[PDB]
């Protein structure tokens, strides 16, 4: 008979570590049918077969397929999660790893994908993952032409996730009950908001006063959060983090697909908030069935504003450079 | 030959909340379940129905009714007690009061505690029976368990109500609303409006941004305080059970899986706020060692006043029980 | 901004034990927004409040609301699960409890609800629970006017669930790995297919030959399955089973909402199966996004056909009676 | 306060593709604390950090740690899942990929791990994944000395999963409702039991008669199942399957840890089934809190017996080869 309830469809544009991992979460949770697309042929088909086998093992039913063209991959996608691009610059020491160095390699890839989203699924919700994140979300926004509430970048949920894990270990509590947020650009200028940390809404200052943790410990945790990505790159040897990045992107996609209205910090379009316009930066936001439904403006004190401003400068300079170098 | 044994949770009281908690256990494959009650037949009916659920949802736990304390309690990793009454016989809904349940619920709780002492002294006890904070103390005295191994479920429910109302007002998921109620479960409970956060962000900025008003938050705190009576009035008979059951099982799961969740509940006071030898609702950390932390938040003038009234109420009920026996 | 992904909506018409329990599963699983409707004033509002509180406790976000008009309850419903009606005949001994006795009390209620579905949500998937089940599904089909693939009755998943639990206990295996099915009408004439029992696809006959279970043990399990409903009625004293019935109806609703294509025996429309036409009866079926997508016809031996024919004769007689007494 | 309820602990010995993936499942489901161990330094610490970050993201609380010594990785492990070893033979064309050729490189690795399990966690439940599977489980068995019911190898749940997925696609039903089993030795000689395929317990034969699937189609599906591992190796270019293998191993571990008593085909110790003794081969088994609680012997028809004997010959030759090596 005629299909009345159609499964959601999520397209993974980029089927490397993060793309395959997100496909895994979808199959494991029966969240949506999955399409894997990559410029590398053969590999997506292998992962799609492996992921299709997972559905039997875990008793779920979603279709996982590799698609070779942008048209087949993007058509009908409720959400498109983009991880296409490079993770490290070839021929460079891990000690010198920088997300900003990826700019010249990844801007063109992200722009091309955006042009195809405009053509095949202009109504989709786009979640960008490719680094340098905040810069790439802007490139994607310009190329895809989608409404600004229908595009965001995954980064701060991961940075906040790291921040929360470290605080949870220091306090001996579940990270479910630590609210710690990182805002700003995803990189060395990110801003872990130590002053705002709460444990089930209780101020972290209470735990400092009680003698469970010290300010020094918290600042060390904030620094650890900032260098966590590079730490994993150095330990892995090849590639970068993927389990938590994938879980973060899918958590965001799920808040959209199920209209959950979760409050998740992510790279979002600024139209005045914090005084910024025509750019994307990591800020707390509400993700629901209408995409980015609210961008939360936090009051920042002198030091916080100074840190955030540096973040703002990094991304504004990079965005200008990208605009300057863009092929007509 | 058995190396890994399933956890076992004993529901002492198999009425609305007891059966509902058994359902959560069967749905999540959390633990084997025993349903115990003084009413004959009913627990066997619910145990059968719940055993059928395991097939429907593809899980495998044992759900059985037991009519003896020895069979119900032996081997229990956690005992959740709901045995007792929900309303005073021959009393109007507009006169419903949790404190009026102190009469014989007190003897019921004492008997159960004596049996836990005998059959599963190493268990973690979660009391639900009203008047909650008062009954937890009776249970602690009768059972003899370490003070970190007993608590009462109340504030997670009150906090859940508080959170749902704030979430609706802000249009966000309640997962991201941290709102807490402390004190004694009743008209004197204390909703901590000052401590409401949205994913850790102070509610104060949402007020300034015009998302919610101060009057609206006050109304939400008041609604939280009377939510139980509201449900009692609407149901006509009995009281809430879905959220109370989910709260008790969330607490049991944090213990069984050593999660270390921060959950407000009725806990033993070892000097906090100058309180000793009593239980009252406070934020706590529940892990594999039971209650592992009790948080003593800084209260503002209004909260101190309200909390003192909560304390007066508890100490008076405890005084009353000491009068009975 | 404009809503793009709307949550599914399930209307519980009848907010008694089963209706409230199904609302609970929806809130626990973030499956759908829920509406509780009943002719009893007040009670649905109390349950809706309780269930809304559950969403905070378990960290989900769905709307649970009570509605007192058919229009508010049914409009926009992706799936309608109907439990409205009596469970026992007033003043009759539990020893004489019979689902068929409920016929004159529940037929008018089911017809009225169907007439409202026809007006308010003609594209919904209807799952009837009200007894006597197979007769009520037919009344609902005629009254609602929905396509025959968009209506079914929940019974055999429950009967089979019971059958499976008893066999799983006998073999000391998880019921996940016991496939046991009951077909026919939900009542004393239901047919537990002992011959078809499998353990992860392996025939039960091998477990008999190897001494794990006996023929009598299996016959007693089938008998226990048939009398399970009444056994619970007698133990409870008031009302009938609700936890497993609720889980079964929601499992069926989920297979439709998520287009899972699970194989679940349920009361479905017959268009030739066993020479049966214009009636509903419990049979294995595939439930997907297009509703009942396939009705499975099993080969029955002499004894099975005899038992099934008895089921058929009972429901056909009752369906004729109901039609003869229907208000003009 | 003294700890009363301790989380389960699962040790992943081998932190490559499958080991890290299994750690992911544990973190996502809050199944157990996880230890990642590997001979490669650095990488396990990187994966452990990444996985610890996942717990915050998905609101769970388990500890994920890398450990570089056997003592630290194995002590207190309720279950040990072993993937340590090689996936492909260096300098060997993918067109020539063979699990059997991995024997000389992995036999010593597995024996060493087994000796360490004996020393540090003799009461653990061992799940072996390293290829050639049935052969490696026997090596693990001899080296660890654990009770015969506390060791098994993961392979047939994965092969059956593939089998089930293809049948589910052909029938347009959820694979939850397809019961299809592969028994024997994990390799080109595995035995997909077509005759034992059921759809929620209903014989596949009726679906053939109803015209939903043909007999030829079912045979093609059995063939596809046999060559699925190599099909993925071919497409991937480097490495082999890991998502479904990881999910299968963890499903087995979960059936043990929560005493679920699921019926899962896996490589188990034979006490006379099919006249097989002192060896492991893939057979339907019940996995519960007492480990392998039952091994199911199915009646085989002529064709199935012929195919199964080839499976038996395959593993017996491998075990003979190992006895000759070490
Ligand atoms: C923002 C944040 O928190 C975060 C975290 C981790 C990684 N990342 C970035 O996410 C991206 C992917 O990481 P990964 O998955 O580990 O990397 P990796 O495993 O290398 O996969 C990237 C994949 O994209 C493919 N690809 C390259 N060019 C194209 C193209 N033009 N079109 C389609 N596919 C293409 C490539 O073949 C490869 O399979 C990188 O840019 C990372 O730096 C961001
Ligand atoms: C603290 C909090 O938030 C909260 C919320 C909701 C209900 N409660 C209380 O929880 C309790 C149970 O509520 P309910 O389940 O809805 O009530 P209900 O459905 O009446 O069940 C209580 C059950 O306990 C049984 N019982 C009575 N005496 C004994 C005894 N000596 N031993 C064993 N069982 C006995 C009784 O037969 C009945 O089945 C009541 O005291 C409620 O007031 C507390
Ligand atoms: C088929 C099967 O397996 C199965 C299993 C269990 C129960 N049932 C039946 O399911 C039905 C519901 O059982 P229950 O929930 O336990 O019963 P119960 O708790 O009594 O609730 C039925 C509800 O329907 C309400 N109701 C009555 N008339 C109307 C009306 N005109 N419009 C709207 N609501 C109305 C009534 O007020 C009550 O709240 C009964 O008919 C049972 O026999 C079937
Ligand atoms: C039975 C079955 O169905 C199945 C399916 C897929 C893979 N496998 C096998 O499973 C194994 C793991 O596959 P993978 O994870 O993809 O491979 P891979 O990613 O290469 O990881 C194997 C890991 O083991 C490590 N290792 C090597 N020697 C030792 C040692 N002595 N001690 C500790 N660690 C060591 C190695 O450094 C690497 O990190 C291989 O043997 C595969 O052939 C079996």
């Amino acid at each position: 008979p005629a299909l009345v309830q159609r499964r959601k469809k999520v397209a993974m544009i980029g089927s490397g570590m993060i793309g395959g991992t997100m496909g895994y979460l979808c199959a494991l949770r029966e969240l949506a049918d999955v399409v894997l697309y990559d410029v590398v042929k053969g590999m997506p088909e292998g992962k799609a077969l492996d992921l299709s086998h997972v559905t039997s093992v875990v008793d779920t039913n979603v279709s996982v397929r590799a698609e070779y063209s942008y048209e087949a991959a993007l058509t009908g996608a409720d959400c498109v999660i983009v991880t296409a691009g490079l993770t490290k610059v070839p021929g460079k020491p891990d000690s010198e790893w920088s997300r900003n160095d990826l700019l010249p390699f990844n801007s063109k890839i992200i722009r091309e994908i955006g042009q195809n989203i405009k053509k095949y699924c202009p109504k989709t919700f786009i979640i960008v993952v490719t680094n340098p994140l905040d810069c790439m979300v802007k490139v994607m926004c310009e190329a895809s032409g989608v409404p600004t509430n229908m595009i965001c970048g995954m980064a701060c949920m991961l940075d906040s996730g790291r921040f929360r894990r470290y605080v949870a270990d220091a306090l001996s509590v579940s990270p479910r009950d630590v609210q710690a947020t990182v805002i700003g650009t995803h990189g060395d200028c990110m801003v872990p908001l130590v002053r705002y940390i709460t444990v089930n809404g209780y101020p972290i200052q209470k735990f400092i006063k009680d003698g469970v943790v010290t300010e020094k410990q918290l600042e060390e945790i904030a620094e650890h959060t900032k260098v966590s990505g590079g730490e994993i790159v150095r330990f892995l040897g090849q590639g970068s983090a993927y389990y938590a990045p994938a879980a973060s992107a899918v958590a965001m996609a799920t808040s959209f697909l199920n209209d959950e209205k979760r409050v998740i910090p992510c790279s979002v379009y600024c139209n005045g908030e914090y005084g910024l316009k025509d750019m994307f930066i990591g800020l707390p936001a509400v993700i629901g069935g209408a995409g980015i439904e609210r961008v939360i403006e936090l009051e920042l004190n002198e030091e916080e504003k100074k840190q955030f401003q540096k973040s703002v400068d990094d991304v504004m300079a990079l965005n200008k450079a990208v605009a300057a170098l863009q092929a007509p």
